[PDB]
């Protein structure tokens, strides 16, 4: 399922994103769209042999199990395929375990390139919230 930007900020409200860790609900829309456009099914892979999964691009190489990535762990307790559902439940949380590990929204790295020090509200402006 491809969101809708509007859409996406509530349901990221919704499931309790919004300031979460200090990080404003612009933020998370921002680093929505630059790793996956809103695609919850978007997947890449990784040079070093883990692959990124869903709407917020977590990787296999610490936070899900896919099966196929050697020596990785599983800190998020789930399967990778879980972070491809319609609805975003399992990647808002596994994003709130993420951003509390010491290195804040640093860890997506297309926020740190392309939202990071933005004017990230744009990203909400003229939503029903
Ligand atoms: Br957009
Ligand atoms: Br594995
Ligand atoms: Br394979
Ligand atoms: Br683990
Ligand atoms: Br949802
Ligand atoms: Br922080
Ligand atoms: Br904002
Ligand atoms: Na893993």
């Amino acid at each position: 399922k491809v969101f809708g930007r509007c859409e996406l900020a509530a349901a990221m409200k919704r499931h309790g994103l919004d300031n979460y860790r200090g990080y404003s609900l612009g933020n998370w829309v921002c680093a929505a769209k630059f790793e996956s456009n809103f695609n919850t099914q978007a997947t890449n892979r990784n040079t070093d042999g883990s692959t990124d999964y869903g709407i917020l691009q977590i990787n296999s190489r610490w936070w899900c199990n896919d099966g196929r990535t050697p020596g990785s762990r599983n800190l998020c307790n789930i399967p990778c395929s879980a972070l491809l559902s319609s609805d975003i439940t399992a990647s808002v949380n596994c994003a709130k375990k993420i951003v509390s590990d010491g290195n804040g929204m640093n860890a997506w790295v297309a926020w740190r390139n392309r939202c990071k020090g933005t004017d990230v509200q744009a990203w909400i402006r003229g939503c029903r919230l």
